[PDB]
């Protein structure tokens, strides 16, 4: 079990050296297009960039690039795209992402502001009057409701292709207590805001890839997908002894870089995957736990 192995590593306590290890066996392909001189402004961090091969390419003729990749899980069955938290200059890239890709769902896990910082543009309507246009990519979008809880909500947006006049819904859930590399306050409310992006069916194999971002698309996002990946994986066998973590986390930087950004980051996906290993093994009570624990009114 991986709960074995957490307790082992625990013990000796030596999940920096483990995690060192992922950091050292993690692939890297190059980033040429990132690194291009007229992408220089699309790039939050000249340190995170997408790899040319698994990066999602923009439907325009101009320039292609946006700062994001997709994360194909083949034995899972799951996609992710992996993104930075949208530029000023960039939200109209983002979301003509959204749109091209066929995505219902954008999981967003860091603030706007953090740690004295803008770590991620204001890319989404925060009141119903007052829609955004994306000139550039000619888009439309509005909020349609949100739901306010104490560590996150919910908003539901519509998104207008201006150019064909169609539209589509997509649900925004937004993590609003997960500090920059840090951890969520417990493997409780991690899985009652991941299973509550679960139920939404955003995740669901009939709509595009969830987008998934925090500040740089790498830390906080992998936490969130490698804990996901984990209880799929272990759903459809129903096996928990047949998943790998650090193995995972390995095939998941074949497609982005970075993925999980701390030791204790790598330590809480192990928490988190095996607290839901009890959900996925058949006690769903411990889902409505969770809510409770989670505190979210
Ligand atoms: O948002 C996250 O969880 C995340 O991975 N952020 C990252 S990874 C990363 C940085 C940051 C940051 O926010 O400043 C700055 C450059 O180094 C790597």
């Amino acid at each position: 079990e991986m709960e074995k192995e957490f307790e082992q590593i625990d013990k000796s306590g030596s999940w920096a050296a483990i995690y060192q290890d992922i950091r050292h066996e993690a692939s890297d392909f190059p980033c040429r297009v990132a690194k291009l001189p007229k992408n220089k402004n699309r790039n939050r961090y000249r340190d995170v960039s997408p790899f040319d091969h698994s990066r999602i390419k923009l439907h325009q003729e101009d320039n292609d690039y946006i700062n994001a990749s997709l994360i194909k899980m083949e034995e899972a069955q799951r996609s992710y795209i992996l993104t930075q938290g949208p530029l000023p200059n960039t939200c109209g890239h983002f979301w003509e992402m959204v749109w091209e890709q066929k995505s219902r769902g954008v999981v967003m896990l860091n603030r706007v502001m953090e740690k004295g910082s803008l770590k991620c543009a204001q890319y989404w309507p925060q009141k119903e009057e007052k829609e955004m246009i994306f000139e550039d990519t000619n888009l439309k979008l509005t909020l349609i409701s949100e739901d306010i809880k104490t560590y996150y909500t919910v908003r539901q947006l519509e998104l207008e292709n201006l150019t064909t006049q169609e539209t589509r819904e997509i649900l925004h859930f937004h993590y609003t207590t997960w500090p920059d590399f840090g951890v969520p306050e417990s493997p409780a409310s991690f899985l009652n805001f991941l299973f509550k992006v679960r139920e939404s069916g955003s995740l669901s194999p009939e709509h595009g890839p969830v987008v998934v971002h925090c500040s740089a698309g790498i830390g906080r996002s992998g936490t969130f997908c490698l804990a996901d990946t984990c209880l799929l994986l272990m759903d459809k066998r129903k096996d928990p002894s047949s998943v790998d973590i650090k193995k995972v986390l390995l095939d998941m930087r074949k497609f982005r870089m970075g993925l999980i950004q701390t030791a204790d980051q790598l330590r809480f996906s192990y928490l988190a995957v095996i607290e839901g290993a009890k959900f996925i093994m058949g006690d769903s009570s411990v889902q409505d736990q969770w809510k409770e624990l989670s505190h979210e009114d």
